[PDB]
């Protein structure tokens, strides 16, 4: 039966008189270090001499080298590349962890990988947020939260649980909800999601565009169609609360609702099922993470290649005609980071 | 080269002293009475006896049956489902358009059918919003707006496109751009929407929350991160903004780019190209027209049906499981369509 911790099942008691060193100041790292000062937390940040240390000193941040933020610190955030958790734990973290103190990552891999490993005196844990930085930092700006899925790998002190939910109380996460969930299996779950669904739907709008294209069909609409106006966008977000066939069934007109209930459940061969647990063998089998530490060790050469490649896909040429032409409403992220 | 307007391309002077009745107060008839009543715009409501009647008068519009309200309007928009619109244009519309009045559909089925047709003395035009009706209030009381497509099918007056683009203009569609695109064009390109891509995203999610339960995978957990965290559904949208590939690029760990770009190009097989051929298909040579009509005689029985069907399947049983236990942060529609400034 599954725990949930919400706002009522967590407090800030375990950070009074506390330091967390949030280490990394990307994506994650930043969201984390903006959300603790917000609430209050003594935070401070340990980075390497890149362009995320400079960012976190001009958005008001106490920054050091990864050592010094770990040594004065009681709790520590590991929020930096997965493949570079191992030398960094073994140099940066491990030999400068005081007694007593937790160590958080926020995705298993390197904890499957035996990369970070319990230390004798001291806590480690999984807190794995199901969202990127930006909406985490807009929803706790609103009152808001996503929600995070958290496991007690090592517990000494007997107070690693607390102190777990006591920061994503303070990240925000417990607003939505906390669930207990093994890190071997977020692992396998998160990579899914990446390798097998969000490639997969972006495969499937650019299936529909491609088709509608080559049938004679004007490019900016076909673009527009398939996610360029947002609808699809929309209807995907909007079923995250409602549901999906919920949405069709509140939101379409008669004519979209016949249209949608003739091919729900048949658009998909078994192929798509079958490929699905090809990548979770892979994901499991230790594939993946072979694949992953070789594209890794050129600092990521072959995923320049990869994004640059992608941007000169037709899809992406269509959208900058589309988003030239068309305003997109958005909303001013211009010192979204900095002190509330 | 595409003629798309936006706010400087379009005014409200053609709206100076004239009435729009509002033809159905739907997802989009709602909508349209709202941000046209806001813009300043005098706006009426026709509708038969059922629940949107009642919901019009209680948000303070002037509402009778369809007939008296294109008797006083000089613009009409036929917010109504599309197997409705050849009845009431017969009997409703058509005796009771003004000369000079103006006729706009929100998609182009009707006129591809020969429902609605020209009427001498008469405007005629499509306008084809790319967004359902709360979005499209959403966006107009933040100052956005959203795309739509429109085409001038008769222009008696000559003055058809400047009081289309007008009514554009007031319900906030300028403020994203309007686009030119022929009313059969834009039939085939939103029924090929519904009927391949939308039950194509949903059956996806579907199968990667079902490979996942039947593997042994916490249901809860599977449900969350096929869309029920929003993740995914953040992705599309803020993907229309920046793109697809690049919000991956942006928010997307090393560790998510790596296994994202092992895979993206290489899911799908030709099949569901395939399908999207055969949906096309259907759709262009009449067949999905003719499936529409049997469906639309029964009272929309079948769609009733399979509604109800859909809320036992498996993925949206752990949907009302994961709600139950999660909270998901959302704005309160409740006052969306109360009068603004
Ligand atoms: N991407 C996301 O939104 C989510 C991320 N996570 C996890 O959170 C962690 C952080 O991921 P992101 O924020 O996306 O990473 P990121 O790509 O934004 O990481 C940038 C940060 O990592 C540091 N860094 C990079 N390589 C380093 C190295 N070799 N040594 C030291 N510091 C290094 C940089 O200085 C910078 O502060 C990862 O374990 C990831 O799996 C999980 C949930 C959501
Ligand atoms: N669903 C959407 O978000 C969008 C719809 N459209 C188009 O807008 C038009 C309106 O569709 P929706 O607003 O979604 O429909 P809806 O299902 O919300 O329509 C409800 C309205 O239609 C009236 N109505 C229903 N059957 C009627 C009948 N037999 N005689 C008279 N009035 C009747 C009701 O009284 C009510 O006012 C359609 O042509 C549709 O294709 C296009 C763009 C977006
Ligand atoms: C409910 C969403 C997915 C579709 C709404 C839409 O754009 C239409 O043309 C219609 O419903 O007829
Ligand atoms: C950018 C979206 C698709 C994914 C962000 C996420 O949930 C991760 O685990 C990661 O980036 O590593
Ligand atoms: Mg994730
Ligand atoms: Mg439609
Ligand atoms: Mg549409
Ligand atoms: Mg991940
Ligand atoms: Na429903």
């Amino acid at each position: 039966n599954d725990l949930i911790y919400q706002d009522e099942h967590a407090s800030l008691q375990p950070l009074e008189g506390r330091t967390v060193a949030v280490i990394g100041y990307g994506i994650q790292g930043r969201a984390f270090a903006a959300n603790l000062r917000d609430s209050g937390v003594a935070v401070r940040v340990g980075n390497i001499d890149d362009r995320y240390f400079e960012l976190a000193r001009a958005e008001g941040h106490r920054v050091t080298n990864i050592a010094e933020a770990v040594a004065h610190a009681d709790i520590v955030l590991l929020l930096i590349p997965d493949e570079a958790h191992g030398a960094v734990f073994d140099v940066d973290i491990a030999p400068n962890l005081r007694d007593g103190a937790l160590l958080c990552v926020a995705h298993g891999h390197s904890l499957v990988q035996g990369d970070v490993r319990p230390l004798p005196g001291r806590d480690l844990a999984m807190l794995a947020p199901r969202m990127y930085g930006d909406p985490i930092r807009r929803y706790y700006l609103a009152g808001q939260g996503a929600p995070a899925y958290f496991d007690i790998v090592a517990d000494h002190t007997g107070r690693a649980r607390d102190r777990v939910l006591a920061i994503a109380r303070a990240v925000g996460f417990t607003r939505a909800g906390v669930m207990a969930l093994g890190y071997r299996q977020e692992t396998f779950l998160d990579l899914f999601q990446e390798q097998f669904l969000a490639p997969a739907l972006v495969d499937l709008v650019e299936t529909g565009f491609q088709v509608l294209v080559e049938r004679g069909f004007n490019p900016k609409a076909a673009l527009l169609e398939v996610y360029g106006s947002g609808e699809m966008g929309k209807m995907m977000l909007d079923g995250a609360d409602i549901g999906l066939d919920e949405v069709v069934a509140l939101q379409g007109s008669p004519t979209c609702q016949v249209g949608y209930h003739r091919w729900r459940g048949r658009t998909l061969p078994t192929a798509v099922r079958e490929l699905a647990a090809r990548v979770l063998d892979q994901i499991e089998g230790g594939d993946f993470s072979a694949y992953l530490k070789e594209q890794a060790s050129n600092d990521y050469a072959s995923l320049d290649d990869a994004r640059r490649a992608a941007l000169k896909r037709p899809l992406n040429v269509a959208h900058a005609q589309v988003r030239a032409a068309f305003r997109f409403p958005t909303e001013a992220a211009g010192g979204l980071y900095q002190a509330a």
